[PDB]
C-alpha cells in the first residue's frame, strides 16, 4: 500500500516508481539513481534523498 493524491510540484508516482527501483539495486546512491532513470529534468541528486526522506517519514507527523 503505497498512495496519494497532491495536485503540485512533488514527484509523480512514475518517479517515485524509479526511485525505489533504483534504491532496491543501488542502495543510497543518488546522483548513480537520477542518472540511471529517467526523471524531471532540472532536478538535483538530493530531490531523491530529500523525497525518501519523506517517505521514510511516513504518513501523519510531519
Amino acid at each position: 500500500g503505497s498512495s496519494g493524491s497532491s495536485g503540485r510540484k512533488d514527484f509523480t508516482k512514475e518517479e517515485v516508481n524509479y526511485l525505489f527501483h533504483g534504491v532496491k539495486t543501488m542502495g543510497n546512491h543518488w546522483n548513480s539513481i537520477l542518472w540511471s532513470f529517467p526523471f524531471q529534468k532540472g532536478r538535483r541528486a538530493v530531490d531523491l534523498a530529500h523525497k525518501y526522506h519523506r517517505l521514510i517519514s511516513g504518513p501523519s507527523s510531519g
